[PDB]
């Protein structure tokens, strides 16, 4: 599908995965990202910061359907 972000963003964002895994996002945040300053690409989600670019099923639908979420830049 695709995905849809707020602020001053620089290009637009997509709802895909690769075959791996969704937990390389929030440790891809970790290793050597969060022991060096510079987040290049942060996001904020229910007043709390987010480590991947989507991760909530919180709504409970499973049809192709689009979402707006915030996301900011920094450094």
């Amino acid at each position: 599908l695709c995905v849809h972000v707020r602020s001053e963003e620089w290009d637009l964002m997509t709802f895909d995965a690769n075959p791996y895994d969704s937990v390389l996002k929030i440790k891809e945040h970790v290793r050597s990202k969060t022991k060096v300053p510079v987040q290049d690409q942060v996001l904020l989600l229910g007043s709390k910061i987010l480590k991947p670019r989507r991760s909530l099923s919180s709504y409970g639908i499973d049809k192709e359907k689009t979402i707006h979420l915030t996301l900011k830049v920094v450094k």
